[PDB]
């Protein structure tokens, strides 16, 4: 129920723990692959790992159009 | 050859004008929906129409994880 | 349960829609006023109204400081 | 500057990476404000625990849960 | 502030909407920078055309073109 | 051909790779330093270097006026 507008539902196939952040990488419907850079303490408290099903979640107002 | 790690290749089913920005709807493959807020001037700049093949492109660090 | 580590209780006291964004002024512990712009989209889906009771959402990479 | 949203808080966690840096504020009503920025920032700003500043937020990065 | 990009510059065009507002400033060399903003923010910083202004951008929103 | 409509060309003055990110610093014209933070995975692929001439992107809803 947030208003961001794009939440892909996939799946973790990586995943890479800095100091500050983490990179979430999702298999998503349809072959494609959504990169995620979050906090480590999201990602620790979220409980991800490798195989987890999420969906990752995008504001609008981020979307930028390629011709 | 942006870095932004997330370039999503779709088709414009939905187009919206305002009058500083501009909402882009793309169908993309696996059957998902990507919804871009952008400026009207880079709408009217690109050509952007219902029916465009278009990728949207969105930065890791705009990203997040829902479990 | 998102990684956005920032979610701000608060009752609607803005509102003003646009063609393709709207915008939400929330506000939260201590009076302070917190501005949301959003989808006209999403507005209207989540049935936002004044002195409806919502969460502002942040997420950590969008937040700076200020000395 | 712009950005409407202006949190004035108490720093109460620091945690510094290689090239990003977790500032942790609490401001009014004991709500914690979690924020991500370069390490140079944290160095020169002079960010350190007790330390009062504020957060800011620019409206379209923000969200709305309903 | 945090932000580390801080540009100064000309308004060389200002367009206002409902709720947003686009604000165009010429900085150094000819290059112009594009900024959509608050239509609140527009009226209460006191944008005009001709006015000297920063453009302001944190780090993390900066992607890079090779 | 994107929407960003922020696009500074400038040369590399500095860099430092990260764990999960990394920084890049570009000159541009004026002397100006544009600051991007992103991907360690992202440098590498685009093989970002001292003295490289890049372009610096950003959309315009990042774009934030100090008065
Ligand atoms: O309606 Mo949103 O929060 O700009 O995707
Ligand atoms: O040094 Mo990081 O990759 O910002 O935790
Ligand atoms: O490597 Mo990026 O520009 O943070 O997606
Ligand atoms: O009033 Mo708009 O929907 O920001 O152009
Ligand atoms: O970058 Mo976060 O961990 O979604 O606040
Ligand atoms: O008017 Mo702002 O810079 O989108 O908060
Ligand atoms: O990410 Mo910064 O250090 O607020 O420009
Ligand atoms: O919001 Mo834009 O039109 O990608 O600069």
């Amino acid at each position: 129920s947030i208003s961001a507008r794009n939440q892909l539902k996939g799946k973790v196939v990586g995943l890479k723990k800095g100091v500050v952040t983490a990179e979430v990488v999702l298999e998503i419907a349809g072959g494609n692959k959504i990169t995620s850079i979050i906090s480590l303490d999201s990602v620790e408290e979220l409980g991800v790992k490798e195989g987890a099903e999420l969906t990752a979640v995008v504001k609008s107002t981020d979307v930028m159009i390629l011709a």
